[PDB]
């Protein structure tokens, strides 16, 4: 496989992006698209926000899944119905179908955009995989191993593809490379990757 552990599911969510879309500006009427800024400082080129009981954000210099959106004040907006049922069905396909994410972070990729290379480990049970669903503009994928300095690997993720990160793949470093303009017919000019997550404590 190319990462242990990861189902790559290409355009399994091409016939649903358009809905997804449409969710997404839902929920970012309410929580809007935010440049979150680092526990070093600086501000993130990647733009985002969250539905579902619980969402990623800053907050105190460090990172955690909160109920509420600091932004706001309020709870943020509740998982689509489409976002549910894509990740349902994903996860399923996937060996998971016991995966019940309670966050959804939105990350929308303007052109030069990028995500340094990280680990997600926030997430109380690191059993349960990430589902990571790609809309609109491709992007390069990159992720290592386990050690931050294993090789790299890269792949295009297209609109509509779908990698349920699980097993071990779900502990790679992994990052997104600056994100190349263009033109999509379904965002104009930006990318959005969905990540589903179980946040909560069982
Ligand atoms: O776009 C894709 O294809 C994949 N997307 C992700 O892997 C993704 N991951 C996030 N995770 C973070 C965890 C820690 C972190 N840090 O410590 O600085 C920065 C980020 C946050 C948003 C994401 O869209
Ligand atoms: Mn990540």
């Amino acid at each position: 496989p190319l990462a242990a552990g990861a189902v790559i599911l290409r355009r399994f969510a091409f016939n649903a992006a358009e809905q997804l879309i449409r969710d997404i500006n839902d929920v970012a009427s309410q929580s809007p698209f935010r440049q979150m800024v680092t526990p070093g400082g600086y501000t993130m080129s990647v733009a985002m926000t969250n539905c579902g009981h619980l969402g990623w954000t800053t907050h105190r210099q460090g990172y955690l899944y909160s109920p509420i959106d600091p932004q706001t004040n309020k709870p943020w907006p509740a998982m689509p119905q489409s976002f549910h049922n894509l990740c349902q069905r994903a996860a399923t396909a996937a060996g998971y179908p016991d995966f019940q994410p309670d966050a959804c972070l939105i990350n929308r990729y303007a052109p030069g955009a990028k995500l340094s290379l990280h680990q997600d480990k926030d997430e109380p049970d690191l059993r349960a995989p990430i589902v990571s669903v790609s809309l609109g503009l491709p992007a390069i994928f990159q992720f290592g191993g386990l050690k931050r300095n294993d090789p790299l690997k890269r792949l295009l993720l297209e609109h509509g593809d779908v990698v349920v990160w699980g097993g071990e793949s779900r502990l790679f470093y992994h990052g997104i490379q600056p994100l190349k303009a263009g033109f999509h017919p379904l965002t104009i000019d930006c990318r959005y990757n969905l990540t589903f997550r179980q946040a909560g404590k069982k």
